[PDB]
């Protein structure tokens, strides 16, 4: 099944599934409350602090979101945001992998490809953010990596939404605030003020296309 890969359509009755950590935790509110208010589109926010792709025995999003889309089929559109608990060594099965090598990368894409798989599978439209600019050198030279490895596999085959120059303003570089000068970062280097929320919210928005009962038309 080949989704959109610009924007997800969403009709009334649908529900949008919010997917991540806590990324995702502090974004995922707005984005509910403006489905709400502007369509009448109900939202599922199971966005956890801690968790990734890395440590399923933690907390396994790939097998929560398939059993999360066979609980819920009016769920359309998966949105997903994590990234900065996922940059260690971790084991599969009897192997051990170490972080960054080919065989992690591997494991780590063949994760991410069971979500697209459950996804899919029930035609449910994928939205994935990219991991912002960190401001700790080692974590944002790690994000950086994990960021192409995702979106070099995920580009044309979903709805990508890159953050990491929209919140530096262009930058191309971490930056705390971002011109009247506007602070889009919380203090950690990592996360996000209100303004940084609402602002990647935004951008969610914008790929989230409502369609009413009269559309498609007929030829």
């Amino acid at each position: 099944w080949k989704q959109g890969t610009e924007a997800a359509a969403v009709r009334s009755g649908d529900k949008v599934f919010f997917a991540g950590d806590s990324l995702m935790q502090g974004v995922a509110p707005f984005v509910q409350k403006s489905l709400k208010q502007q369509y009448g589109i109900e939202s599922a926010n199971l966005s956890k602090q801690s968790t990734g792709l890395s440590y399923p025995s933690f907390f396994d999003w790939p097998k929560t979101i398939e059993e999360t889309l066979k609980k819920h089929p009016e769920i359309s559109v998966l949105a997903v945001f994590l990234g900065p608990n996922d940059p260690w060594d971790f084991p599969v099965g009897k192997r051990y992998l170490k972080f960054a090598s080919d065989e992690w990368a591997q494991e780590y894409l063949k994760r991410v490809d069971r979500i697209l798989e459950a996804a899919h599978t029930h035609r449910v439209q994928v939205v994935w953010l990219g991991i912002p600019y960190m401001k700790k050198v080692k974590l944002d030279g790690q994000m950086r990596y994990l960021d192409k490895l995702l979106s070099e596999h995920l580009k044309g085959k979903i709805i990508l939404i890159p953050t990491a120059q929209t919140l530096s303003g262009g930058k191309g570089r971490y930056t705390d605030s971002v011109n009247k000068p506007v602070r889009y970062r919380s203090k950690d280097g990592i996360h996000f003020t209100a303004e940084g929320q609402k602002l990647l919210a935004e951008k969610i928005m914008e790929k989230i296309v409502f369609e009413p009962s009269t559309q498609p038309s007929s030829t």
